[PDB]
């Protein structure tokens, strides 16, 4: 019973986007029953960056999910070892990302290790010339598969012209020892950015995130 | 108004898949306010159909989804004269179909005509093995673009012998005369095979939809 | 056996793209065994069409294909009775093709009977603005599969305000009697627009096109 | 000047596959202008590797491919000060890999920094299964984009029980500065494993690659 009410993480990013490498660290916390977590991030290395911080703040913590007890919490389940993720952004202009990530729980305190990897955004795309605003609040749809548990989102980003900006999530949550699978189900989340310096050298973000099943059910 | 607190609808299909012609003919009812609607469809052409009925079910009715007050209700809206629309579903193993189809009104009743073509389904696979057993409840999000109404979803068929075979839809509804279009939400459906004889000429589905802004909102 | 040097054909289309839906006719001849054919067309219903042409041309005749005497020419040996062709489009603006196609053979003349849907295209992007140009020459990289002859190939439409739009393509080859399938090869085409009146309802086209092992090999 | 007829590299490269983190080192050399080169790896981190080392071979040297009077080489104009080079690899059973790499010229040799994230592999498919048996020869489309350079193939992997892994490859090529630019061209390719042992801790690969136009133009 290692998940207390309250716990905090650290995180470090290593990432790259059309080229330009960058590192990120941050700290953050939150209440893994209520699905509410907070996190605080200062990039290291490679700031101010040349593109949109929105395409960063989904990579920076599902251990934070409210689920009801019904459905079983991969997730929590996985610790003390923990778990790793990874995923697909596929962006509606030619954009890809693939990110992956470790979750370990040492001290009461979960680390959080990410990698992440952009390509093939254009020079006058909204990533490469800041124009986005933010993330609508989501839905994603998941199942287990091949011993883990998967999911896919349909998000977008909002855009300072009118309008929106799609991405397609696809992602894998992979336990470090095999644990007990939910069956087909869905995580509504909001992720906010509550405050940030001018050139996005310091972020602050808020995510509520909870599962459930489909309604009709 | 036109659109009763009861209304009948008649549909026809034209299909092709992996080279195998088709047609379709049914009659279904439904309460369009109270979001559900039921069908009986007909094999007139190209029986017993040598693939899965469950990639055809969700072609044969979205004028029948319940919208709350806030959110415009673009199709219901776009009568007497009515809309036309038209998808992509992308199956995880290559299969692709599109599909156009145009709705009107005619004497008090709803009038459907569907054209399909489906292709690259694997041999082996779950859609020419027939080794589907009905799709999912669904979640589609939908947002305005280009002066019409466009929506996805990760969809996902169950499989006789375990496990989901997934298939991402991408729709668009086209009004034939432009009426108020909403903003960014989101569409629950359940669609359910009621009925079928053993080679799937005779079928009859029920399906649940109704719209709503995401529940963090 | 029964092709011949010089062949005839004659080719119907009916077609829709974004809800306009259309009809095309036409008739071409060709040197099967050398690898060229010519073809005019007539738009006989929806002319004029409210996007480009050239999404079109190339679903106007692979058994003229020139093969060397080592790599099996499965179109040429489906004759008599002929093959059936498939197709997806996948354009980098969302736009998406699905094409189905029947081969027959009457007395020295070829019988195309083709279904096309195309769905998705932006109403400012260049299909629908009429902004394109001609295909560059390609190259389709062909395998066998399940049985039948698969083919994918990187294509790229010029746009008159310079660049490219690009567009991949994914075919399927189904002979009506199982005949002997190549290995891993290479067909290159070049399709030219010899002559078009204002609207594009009335068009020619010629077509080169040869097949052959990758050159390292 | 700086680009010899005879040209040594070194390589190394970071990457994690399906939650798997490695290193692999290395060199090779070369005949820039003839388009030969070589190399040798051995995994310095995480060995064995779980996966087919065949998704990693087309990531250890475009600056080697011949190209003819009138054609730009914009990646041999890059140098001395070079260029950076990205991919999406998107694989038929859902497999998907970014990568990111730097090129520079240091002490008269190539020097080559690769960080690769791939993600989405099946447990059961043929990159976790160590399935594959090398790549077929291939062939690139290039075209100018954005002030860069962009190409795309259609590859294979040979399977060790028959058949085929296909695999769509999606690159970028950004020098350093802002070097002439090539038109619309063809890349043809072929790498071979021409030693490893057991368990691909140690391999040597060759590649032959040189440029051209389509061959009708």
């Amino acid at each position: 019973n290692v998940i207390k009410e309250f716990m905090r993480f650290k995180v470090r990013m290593e990432g790259t986007v059309n080229g330009h490498e960058f590192e990120i660290e941050g700290e953050g916390e939150g209440r893994p029953y209520e699905g509410h977590n907070t996190v605080k991030l200062k990039v290291t290395k490679g700031g101010p960056l040349p593109f949109a911080w929105d395409i960063l703040s989904p990579q920076f913590s599902k251990v934070y999910v409210k689920h009801p007890a019904d459905i079983p919490d991969y997730k929590k389940l996985s610790f003390p070892e923990g778990f790793k993720w990874e995923r697909v952004m596929n962006f509606e202009d030619g954009g890809v990302v693939t990110v992956t990530q470790d979750s370990s729980l040492q001290d009461g305190c979960f680390i959080y290790k990410v990698k992440f990897i952009g390509v093939n955004f254009p020079s006058d795309g909204p990533v490469m010339q800041k124009k986005t605003m933010g993330w609508e609040a989501s839905t994603e749809r998941l199942y287990p598969r091949d011993g883990v548990l998967k999911g896919e989102i349909h998000k977008a980003l909002k855009l300072k012209d009118g309008g929106h900006y799609l991405v397609e999530f696809k992602s894998i949550y992979m336990a470090k020892k095999p644990v007990q699978l939910p069956g087909y189900y869905y995580v509504d989340s909001k992720l906010d950015i509550t405050s940030h310096n001018e050139d996005y050298t310091i972020v602050e973000q808020y995510e509520r995130t909870e599962g459930r099943h489909h309604l009709f059910l």
